[PDB]
């Protein structure tokens, strides 16, 4: 008793978070594996506030107040589990540990199950935002066991970063992997966001033929209209930054994107549960892509594009096109990614406040976005919205957008500009507002050769079987 | 010692097969768990063939010529494992047990790992065909523990299908789970096939207005260019089909395409693995989409599509542009598929026969076509060749689509026709051949915002955090 949380996992994040957490006047005691790590700290970005350290995971324990709160700060994976397993037979019935690291959201279940039968309360959350963040204020998604969060309510809200009207950017998600499932969707999500930016990039830069000063200049002109985020602000950072040399860095750095994982189980996640988010898998998909970049050049020298047409018209018009596509196919993936949500909430008996998340990804995170509050206050007046297409806002906001977008992906296509997630949030758009697909030609398909039977459009419910083969042989 | 070889599983297609195997003078002994079933056969379909019944599990081990070799064709799943484990205390050392249902790769590996061990020799063989194929001549996919090929070559390649030249559609694949992670990939390709068909079928009912009649004619045509395959025949058969009634049945049909799950695996194996086999996972996820019936009927109440401009051009140039574009786009994801076979080959220590697999996908299999036989030339003139689109002959039927295939997306664009599939194609192929990629910029974002470093595009190797933050404040 005296150290009010205790903080396993000393790299850059635990830190921030733990001197974020001492200025809102909490006592966090401080430790980590490599045991040095906790001096260190102690005598330098900690010298001077309200830290303790422990050198022993016995003294750790010993000096948090019950029910003691404990947070993982460690890399995902086995060595959460090493530390649940060492923590266990310390302490009491009542509890809490925390894993705050980007874990899959089974293991979290997992994990959260085991915990309750041994009386210890455990909740897996979500922390977003990066250093910056950390040390001022996350993004933070609690989910796990809910008995834990009366007793973390305040730490953790007290550390979130707030929005405008001072709301936290944390709320409890829901149970076991819900909040550790909605940090991977948030991911998802943040790359589909690049890879969008990156192909109104590439049309500005081959289509239009801007340098890089003008391409930053209209980023930043973007950033004051309905695209406000931090993501297109850092893009007009990216694009003006000029090297030691005077000239542009972005133009020097090779284009092979790398990927920790997290993007990836976001888009296996909706083909194992049957959810078409699209644009996240051709995001994925598309870093996948520049991987092959030695294949790439080996292509180059030999797969031919279309005939070269010089564009003609007005740059400030096109420009806007590029606008009003990224913006249109930025309210799909959304839309997928909340339909996600909905269908994992579906399958796991999850009561997921869609208004929450969409607070919870307004400040904080690296989505965050004046975007996010129109997907709130939608939820806001809808609460059980089956679409976020089907809100009058997007409804209005896509539909105002179309012809700029349809325009927009028939000069790339015709250029030869990849725009893998222009097309699929077309696609999808389109695919989706019609109420008859010739997904029935599927279905004559799939009973022709291999007599899986279909159903007719009036009478849904009986299944047919008709002999094609021969009908008068 | 009578039998030959004993199949379990007494369904259509276990059926077919026994009687298959019968045909070319094989004896071989039938057994299912409901016993009753294998009286049934014997009095009905197998009455007057060599084909003997087993009561017992113990009698059909009886029965067997050593080394033993029998087939499970039976529920993938449980199933197939509740079977081994009442298997393997009747086998010797050296028997074989061959699990012809479409099973996950993965538990392939495990059952010919454990078998290994207790000297039982396991293969797992992909069966493709139908009942038809199953009946005369499967397209058979055999992986596993190679020392059981020699034992079973003979009756597998004897009853497989035969291309032109009289070679069998059948061939050892490789260790363990191959057999049947080809079979999965043959299916995603198959997905990937039939929704191409789809939209090529919606652009010329929609955008071109033709009557069902007219399409079935376009279509029987393009089965007599390099389009002819099984798929685009069977195709303009449905589109003629005639119900009781007069009428065209196609139309009837509900537009919920249904999936039996293996179409999903080879996206999910490709995500797992980094291969961009963008095609599929948008045919798989196209599936979702029709899946939302109700949802897109509530959709088209509000969503608005573009300003409806007739078309006005030539349909017949259009057909071709429709044809032209359908042949480019099949191209593509069938180097995607190859890819991912690389890959899969790479990660898992497999000697693959990319040619091989050509052939045994040639006859018997339902996406067999004269185009497969153009694959197997292409890696019989280069076994090592990286990418399908490097080989000549496709390099230069993709340039010489290229024209209508961004014709063909252009107009569907603008008429609003949904197209996941071809726009993904050609924003792949268009991917591909870029030496240089906006993957850059992710890059710099990933650098800037979560400090992940990058690498310079000459100096590959070294990686580089730059602190964009603050130069100069
Ligand atoms: N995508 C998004 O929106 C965001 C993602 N995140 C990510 O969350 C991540 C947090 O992890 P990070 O802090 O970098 O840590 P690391 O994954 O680098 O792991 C190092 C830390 O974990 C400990 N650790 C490592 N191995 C073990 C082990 N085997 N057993 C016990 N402890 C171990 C280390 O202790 P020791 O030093 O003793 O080894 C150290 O404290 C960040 O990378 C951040 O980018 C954050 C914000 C946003
Ligand atoms: N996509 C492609 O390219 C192709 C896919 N395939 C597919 O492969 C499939 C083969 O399976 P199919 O023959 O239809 O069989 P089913 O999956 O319907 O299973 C029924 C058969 O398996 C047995 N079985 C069921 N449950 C068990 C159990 N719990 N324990 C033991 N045995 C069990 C049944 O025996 P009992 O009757 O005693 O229950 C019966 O013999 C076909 O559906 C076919 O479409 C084939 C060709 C191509």
């Amino acid at each position: 008793a005296q150290a009010d949380i205790a903080l396993i996992g000393l790299a850059v994040m635990g830190q921030n978070l733990i001197l974020n957490m001492n200025d809102h006047g909490f006592v966090v005691c401080a430790f980590n594996r490599t045991v040095s790590k906790v001096d260190d700290f102690l005598a330098n970005e900690a010298k001077g506030t309200k830290v303790l350290g422990a050198h022993s995971l016995e003294e750790m324990v010993s000096k948090l107040k019950k029910p003691r709160r404990i947070i993982l700060l460690v890399k995902a994976g086995q060595a959460v589990d090493n530390f649940i397993e060492k923590l266990v037979p310390l302490l009491d019935i009542g509890d809490i540990i925390i894993d705050g690291g980007n874990s899959e959201y089974r293991d979290t279940m997992r994990r959260c199950r085991d915990l309750k039968d041994k009386g210890i309360l455990f909740v897996g959350s979500g922390v977003s935002g990066g250093e910056d963040g950390a040390r001022y204020g996350p993004s933070l998604m609690p989910g796990g066991n809910k008995e834990a969060w009366p007793h973390i309510k305040a730490i953790f809200q007290g550390i979130a970063a707030k929005v405008g009207t001072g709301e936290p950017c944390c709320d409890w998600v829901g149970d076991d992997g819900a909040g550790h499932f909605v940090k991977m969707v948030h991911n998802g999500i943040e790359y589909g966001d690049m890879q969008l930016i990156c192909e109104a990039y590439h049309l500005m830069k081959d289509v239009l033929g801007l340098g890089h000063k003008e391409m930053a200049k209209a980023f930043e002109e973007w950033n004051k209209t309905e695209l406000d985020s931090f993501l297109i602000e850092i893009t007009a950072s990216i694009l003006k930054f000029q090297d030691a040399d005077g000239k542009h860095l972005l133009p020097k750095i090779r284009d092979s994107a790398g990927q920790k994982g997290t993007g990836k189980w976001t888009a296996i996640s909706a083909l194992e549960y049957g959810v078409p988010v699209t644009l996240i898998g051709e995001a994925v998909f598309a870093r996948c892509l520049s991987s092959l970049k030695d294949e790439r050049i080996q292509a180059s020298k030999k797969l031919k594009g279309p005939q070269n047409i010089p564009f003609e018209g007005d740059k400030k018009s096109f420009l806007e096109d590029i606008r009003k596509a990224l913006y249109a196919s930025k309210i799909i993936s959304y839309a997928q990614g909340f339909m996600l949500l909905r269908q994992a909430a579906t399958e796991f008996g999850w009561t997921l406040n869609y208004g929450g998340i969409a607070l919870m990804w307004r400040g904080g995170c690296i989505i965050r976005s004046v975007f996010l509050g129109k997907i709130k206050d939608a939820f806001d007046r809808n609460p059980g919205l089956q679409n976020l297409l089907l809100d009058d806002f997007f409804k209005s906001a896509v539909e105002n957008c179309q012809d700029s977008w349809r325009r927009a992906i028939s000069t790339g296509v015709q250029a030869g500009i990849p725009m893998p997630c222009f097309t699929t949030a077309l696609s999808f758009y389109d695919g989706y507002r019609h109420a008859m697909l010739p997904a029935n030609l599927i279905q004559a398909q799939r009973d022709y050769f291999g007599a899986h039977t279909y159903e007719l459009l009036a009478k849904p419910g009986q299944f047919i079987h008709t002999n094609w083969t021969g009908h008068g042989g």
